């Protein structure tokens, strides 16, 4: 697969309830939902070696990683945590992570290249799990 791009928000689902289970209060929400509207994402691929750059007018995300070495990054609220990722299939990696500290809901992350040129990322706290879908820009 090749997940190299710039790649432009098309559909976004349960974001707000993701921040809910994982305990940020109603008015931080109305600000992180406004921001995480309209991202840039920004995805560097040499083979299993990934640059992810995820950016918003309220928080910026940078993540260096290969497939199957762990790394550190943080959970989407904000919280240091180690990260793996493996291929689930060719064309679809999933994280687990786990809190450096302290306790907190399971969570993870996949992203997905779909059969129609799309990438679909999701993100789960416990049960709960956002969707979002982009395109090359
Ligand atoms: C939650 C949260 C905040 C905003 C987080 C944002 C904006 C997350 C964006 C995630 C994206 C954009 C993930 C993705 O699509 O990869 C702020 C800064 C208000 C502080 C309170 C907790
Ligand atoms: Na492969």
């Amino acid at each position: 697969p090749n997940f190299s791009g710039n790649w432009k928000i098309i559909r976004s689902e349960n974001f707000e309830e993701l921040l809910k289970v994982l305990g940020v209060n109603v008015m931080l929400r109305k600000i992180a939902v406004a921001a995480a509207s309209k991202p840039a994402v920004e995805i560097k691929q040499e083979g299993d070696t990934f640059y992810i750059k995820t950016s918003t007018t309220v928080r910026t995300t940078e993540i260096n990683f290969k497939v199957g070495e762990e790394f550190e990054e943080q959970t989407v609220d904000g919280r240091p945590c180690k990260s793996l990722v493996k291929w689930e299939s060719e064309n679809k990696m999933v994280c687990e992570q786990k809190l450096l500290k302290g306790e907190g809901p399971k969570t993870s992350w996949t992203r997905e290249l779909t059969n129609d040129g799309e990438l679909i990322l999701t993100m789960t706290a416990d049960d709960v799990v956002c969707t979002k879908v982009f395109v090359r820009e």
